[PDB]
């Protein structure tokens, strides 16, 4: 009796060889359990053989059917399941059990045969962090030991392990399931067995490849979108981005109790928000650099350059202080006392709901922005019109910007208060740069 | 009994959901209540965060297994009472007499008005996937009713709502009566109230103007989701959620004659039917004004003998005219010069395949009429192209002298004379009288 | 038709509550299971992370609200089936059948024993709250009991179990019976036997004896904090869990001479009692040996007049010697300088013109000693305490003296000793008991 | 009546409850009362046998139902006033002004010191979990407060009080403000108060020493009950709740590189961590006067890098040494012949799991230094046993030549020339700017 299921979720209904492949393994064992799964009924008909180990799966709700219908699990009776994707075949016979004997004497979750195609399986490293929206790859060091595979392969793991994951079928599952298995600490193993192709293998033409490709670059997005991967790495460059951007609002909205949203769901802010603030700072400190405006990194940005000389990975906006007097030499913020200014790189400048402040916000519709405080001398104290409760929010000495020092921070150089650990705690409190937490501790900690 | 409460139906932006639950709690400290959502609301709901109050995410998430998104696991008991936001527990012991109403009657589900400014009504329903359609009416023998429409407390076995393909989909409201009546259960409505929240949500105008349209959004990607259609209601009103002038039509391109909802059991979409007949009403008089003499040909000739309308699974209209005739008409004279779009959107066009005319619903709905220039031989109608199917040929022309009116898809149309031996001629015998699909060797009926 | 598997006894360093949850789950992947804990246990129990599947925690904490320890809370079912760890679900719906068998039968608890090596027998069992006496016994009515000894699923309403006071209370074999019991509940103990895990726990004889050390130790937790000094069995085996020789004695200074236990509705601790038996058959050896001569007195009389034991409530023994003999016993002439402790941990005083001798240094339950002198042919002395009963008497009643059994042993008491007891107590006192100050609290 | 007096901190032995209780009722014969102990109160109380008097035992009893035990069942008023014992009710209406302030202020509990030698005082009070700590100061914002020191009446709605995990635990004066700074609530002094027992109680000095014994004694049992390791008064008059030299540590064996502390959402408690410094303090003492060549390793010398010190969630301390210099110190050479306890407490052993050593701070507590034996070959460090860990790496010789001072846990210690690059390579670049916690992979996350 048969341990293996075959299951086939990757193929286009309007070019495929699943017909081929299905046949193929039929060809080995007339009763080989194998499934075709899809979110719709494929059309043209797949026109499968109509016995009952052949079996087809609409992953969808229907009025007419029961919860089981749309549940993978329900059609696999065997221990293990093989994902076999569109393209590859079953010639040898036997290799779907020598699959299952290497998982079994293996110390890997996941084991994988590369399929003979123009794409074969390559080996990678992956680490997810839910906590920064980042998946990043890298080659494989203890190959052919992987966290995940890039290209064609057959792969073949307990339906136990499988349909416990929260995704298993989710498209491209080439990118969902090592994104899931990765992050359990699962490895899969590259077994030195070859599937080979199909006969005529699916989207020969150009064009037909120019559509599968569009379709599943829509999918992956969605995809990453869904399960909160802003940014890929690849060996920590080749950026690719699923967040936010000049053009789009900025991920999480408008916060309440200084909490975001990207914190009750134990994650940091997303990189792409992290990546605008940092470009606003720079833009900002350029502008008011060029103008002759006195500036100094404040608040939390101060305190992420005293300690690790970025944004603190947890924080949603860039924070200096400016001398008051100062503020007429800059022309985008003169202009922001008499209302909205939209400057010729697209970021807004604007005075603040009350508070007495100025607001940069890295575009009209992604309103990622920073704040900028100005103080006046009295008496040797900066000191504003107006405060917030904040611990942070207070006055100090003006001693302490007599002379202003460079402190790296988001990429660049910016200013500082001199003797910045004394400062900081002086406003957050002793220890504050060896000791990280969160805006409102009282509602969410670390 | 040992009823979870269990709300779906709420805004994250303005709701009344930590009212709603506190006020069962109330009642029962150890109440057990599962808010469901999509997506963790922001800002946060604020429940208090005790054992027995639990809030479940359905959605996937690379940290969570398959059951943290499957509800049936955050509820134990037998019984469970779907809430909606704006209710409100305080009269004690409620859910208790709604679960000995539901174990002394026949009806599945149970229900109880919520006295808010739209409590439940009790009504009829109808679910007919073949022609994605879904018929409601006014209750036949209320308080027995098939749906309700309006704010009520839903109380059903958990083993019978958490069997359903799609248990909590959005709205609830429409959602489980239309899994429910399909499947012959009844809901009883029950002759108990529960009451409005103190605050209810959505006060404001704008508020109240911000709920409906993601609602209206939500019950649109349903009724597509599940393959409805059409909503009719007794007083003829309907809502569409199909095809149009503006959209692609609903169904690809079709291969061996077959399009793809017949294998999935169902026949054509009635927006799709609809379109059809206005499209073959619009060019039958472009045509009849024009003096070009046409007639019912294949499958519309057929389902007009039949019963005077499109075969209901069938994918487009087909007339004959005269090849000599084509010059009298404004819209073919521009065809074979190329696309024409007329006065009303109607696309004009000579066909690539073979030497016929095809007018288009509109420039994106590819819904069509179909025309096939015949020209008179020795008697004999024939054209130079020819097409794989048996009922394309020729036939002698007399078929054609005179036409005789024939009641087509609303309006008269031009029919052969002696139409049943036109019909069985390029047919066969007995065409009328058996309906077939239209490649029996790859899908019959 | 709802059961929630409620899993409590098992050890964080050696258990096979994995296998037991995954049993059930094979049966139901829906399944609710409870795994409750007073800490978190470490290392970690890698029990599966579905909503179904719920660890509960006990013990209070700063950053957890009151329903957060109180286990009803995890629990939304009707009945409840608590589960030991060794246990598995192996058979499909066992525990649907042992509910058909609660709803059937006339016990409001249901159990099946665990193929262990340690199946579940029935027990008999009274609780005596007045005298902090738990006595088991074998079960005449079996397999209808009140109690269980051994490994066994046991299932009940949701609301029985939770309206206890201790429901989870370890070790729940005996915490849970103790209650049930009590309230006059039975357990019905079925057919069916649930089968062991395939890899039970304490394999090692260094395992099991771990368990078996700290499950004694939270036994004797247990049954001190909820009043049980003493367990008793059928065939005499004891088991004390009160003071003895080097703990305090088990109830502070009397005031008002009504003890704290009867304020409690309770009488004196049954090792307390047992502390004074052993200290006057140590005290009357020790003035035999020395020649004086000595009659039970007060209430120490009283009870061995009405039952030949102490008086149930009372709090020491009462013993009148002769003045002229206290010369003949070394530890007293002792005492008259300064307090004496003796080769065996007694501690002989003089305080009153009475002498006093405390069971031990730690433990001051103590026997007094009253010396009596004839002055005439009446027995006084020379300082008076505020009692009915501290009166002079005939010293006819004391020549000569009978023997009287008190508290294990043969005591001396006076002649006619109903007569004497009706002097000085008054009339019908032996057949009208009464606590030792009515004004304050009365029997 | 809306307020219902709560005492519960007393003793048995010395009291003044019952004039306590009688002034408050010579107010308000209806008042409510509650005195609240763990067990009947001997020598017996002898309150006023009336139905608005209660005794709540809040001890479980083999008899009595769940409720009994619970402080809720007492109480059906809206607010509670906790009383300590020594207070006095003289002037009527004085809780009833403590509401109408607690209702127009922001603050959920309300206070009024008594007029006794230890009236109470306004403290600020931040609690970290994850650092069992409990650090207090002078109250900044005065009179509003996290804490209170002395006696004190507190109101507060019962619905606050008595949905904390142990609001009634001993001292109250202690486990109340734990919990309710822990949840951001502040507490007022206000500008009333409450007179004192005209025969105040513990009046004597023996009185007053077994009281305050026992008080200590039950804020140590509470504070290690609630994980409160560390009590700072200013960063300073420091009391300790955890392991020392005599006991075990706090946790115990680690499996799985993940200590228990982590599952329990903490991170390395204070105690543990001030054995850690102090033993490799020790150690490097006996290292450097022995002539032993030491660097920081590991988690240590990236601790030291990143804020010099312990990292707050690590379990150990690690050096590397030179496998040539063992011979140099006596503590070291003794260790392969057998475990060896030196003069002051510190076992020096070689390794279970490998070939290295590890000095623990004492026979009874296994807070321990490690220490790594490398030896040069052809230029790079490398020992022959292996960690499947990944900083566990051979590396080249010049980071060892020379070393370089590092502030690290109090001292100055060795570290590698350039330990940036050097942690770099076997911890990966940003290590330094980018912390996790030591096993990460588990999903239990
Ligand atoms: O079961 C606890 C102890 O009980 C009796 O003393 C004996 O059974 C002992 O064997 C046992 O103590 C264990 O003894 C071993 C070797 O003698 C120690 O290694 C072990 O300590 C742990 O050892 C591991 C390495 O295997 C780690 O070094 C770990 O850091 C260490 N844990 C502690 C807290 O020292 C010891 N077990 C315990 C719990 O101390
Ligand atoms: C993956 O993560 C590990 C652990 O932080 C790190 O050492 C390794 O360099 C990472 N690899 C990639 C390709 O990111
Ligand atoms: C998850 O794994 C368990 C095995 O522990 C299995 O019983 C269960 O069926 C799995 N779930 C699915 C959906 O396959
Ligand atoms: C539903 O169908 C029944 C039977 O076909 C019919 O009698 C009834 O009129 C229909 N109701 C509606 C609202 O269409
Ligand atoms: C329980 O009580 C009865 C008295 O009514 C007694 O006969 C029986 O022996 C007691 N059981 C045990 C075990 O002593
Ligand atoms: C106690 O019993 C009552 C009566 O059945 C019930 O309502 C309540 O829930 C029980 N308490 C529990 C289950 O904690
Ligand atoms: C408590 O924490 C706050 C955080 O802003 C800090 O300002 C204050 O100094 C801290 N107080 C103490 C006593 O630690
Ligand atoms: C805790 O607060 C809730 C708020 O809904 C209240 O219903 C409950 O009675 C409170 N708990 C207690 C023990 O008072
Ligand atoms: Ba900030
Ligand atoms: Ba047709
Ligand atoms: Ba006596
Ligand atoms: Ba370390
Ligand atoms: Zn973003
Ligand atoms: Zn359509
Ligand atoms: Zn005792
Ligand atoms: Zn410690």
């Amino acid at each position: 009796g048969p341990r293996v299921t075959v299951l086939v979720r990757e193929f286009e209904a309007f070019d495929n060889a699943v017909p081929e492949l299905v046949d193929s393994f039929l060809q080995q064992d007339p009763a080989q359990p194998v499934v075709v799964a899809a979110d719709t009924l494929p059309y043209p008909p797949l026109a499968l053989p109509r016995i009952p180990n052949v079996r087809l799966a609409l992953l969808q709700p229907a009025l007419d059917r029961p919860a089981a219908a749309s549940r993978p699990e329900t059609y696999v009776a065997t221990e293990f399941v093989a994902l076999v994707p569109d393209g590859a075949r079953a010639e040898a016979p036997g290799l779907l059990e020598r699959m299952v004997e290497a998982l079994r004497a293996g110390s890997a979750r996941l084991v994988a045969a590369p399929v003979a195609t123009a794409n074969p399986a390559r080996c990678l490293a992956l680490n997810v962090s839910l906590r920064e929206w980042t998946a990043r790859y890298g080659a494989a060091p203890a190959a052919p030991r992987c966290d995940a595979l890039d290209g064609d392969a057959v792969v073949l793991l307990r339906a136990r392990d499988l349909f416990n994951l929260s995704a298993p079928l989710a498209r491209p599952v080439g990118t969902s399931l090592f994104l899931q298995t990765a992050l359990r600490g699962w490895a899969v193993q590259l077994l030195d067995l070859t599937f080979a192709a199909a006969r005529q293998p699916p989207l020969a033409t150009a064009h037909a490849r120019w559509k599968a490709e569009r379709e599943g670059r829509a999918r992956r997005a969605a995809l990453l979108r869904a399960l909160g991967i802003r940014l890929v790495s690849w060996e920590g460059g080749r950026l690719e981005w699923f967040g936010c951007n000049k053009e789009t609002t900025r991920c999480f909205g408008t916060v309440v109790g200084d909490t975001p949203a990207y914190l009750y769901e134990e994650r940091w802010t997303p990189p792409c928000c992290l990546r605008a603030l940092r470009e606003t700072a720079r833009y900002v400190v350029g502008v008011l650099e060029a103008a002759g405006v006195r500036y100094w990194l404040e608040g939390g940005s101060l305190l992420g350059a005293a300690r690790h000389g970025d944004i603190i990975p947890w924080d949603y906006d860039v924070d200096l202080g400016i001398y008051l007097e100062d503020v007429g030499n800059c022309e985008q913020l003169r202009g922001a006392e008499a209302g909205s200014v939209v400057d010729e790189r697209g970021f807004v400048w604007e005075k603040a709901v009350e508070g007495d402040f100025f607001r940069v916000q890295y575009s009209e519709s992604n309103h990622l922005h920073v704040d900028l405080w100005p103080f006046y001398p009295r008496n040797g104290v900066m000191t504003k019109d107006t405060w917030l409760d904040h611990r942070q929010d207070v006055e100090f000495p003006e001693h302490f910007l007599q002379p202003l020092v460079p402190l790296p921070f988001a990429g660049f150089v910016a200013q500082a208060p001199n003797n910045y650990r004394r400062f900081l705690e002086l406003k957050f409190g002793p220890g504050v740069i060896e000791n990280p937490q969160y805006p409102n501790p009282a509602l969410l900690s670390l």
